[PDB]
């Protein structure tokens, strides 16, 4: 499943629906195994789209979680058109393709912070069902 995935999912005991603790779940990253899928094509317009619905600080604390540091504190803000992009905002653009999407769990363990109720993660898919579609 994909890093971007991670942004969405919280807990699916609704007895957990009103805790703050409910999302985003904990990963197991001693346990989640990563792979690269470099076949999904960059799409800057898409691209913008998903970074304007991601909850950064839960961007910040899963990709921590999975071992990636190096992400800024605040959200990169961009400007309104694809055409007045820097080659800066171009490379930004660029690493949050290779984080959001061509990265994704194969296999792994994550758990609710507020139950503690432990999901998985089996061949790409969790054990946790899946919104059809992605908005905060
Ligand atoms: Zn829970």
């Amino acid at each position: 499943m994909k890093f971007l995935t991670t942004n969405f999912l919280k807990c699916s005991v609704k007895a957990c629906d009103t805790s703050n603790d409910n999302f985003p779940l904990q990963y197991d990253g001693s346990k989640c195994q990563l792979v690269q899928d470099e076949s999904i094509e960059f799409n800057p317009e898409f691209l913008l789209n998903i970074v304007d619905r991601v909850d950064w600080p839960a961007v910040l604390t899963v990709a921590a979680e999975l071992g990636n540091n190096a992400l800024p504190p605040t959200k990169p803000s961009f400007p309104s058109s694809i055409q007045e992009l820097t080659d800066d905002d171009m490379a930004i653009l660029n690493d949050l393709h290779t984080l959001l999407l061509q990265t994704s769990i194969a296999e792994g363990e994550m758990k609710c912070r507020n139950c503690g109720h432990i999901y998985y993660i089996k061949n790409g898919i969790p054990n946790l069902l899946l919104p059809p579609h992605l908005v905060h």
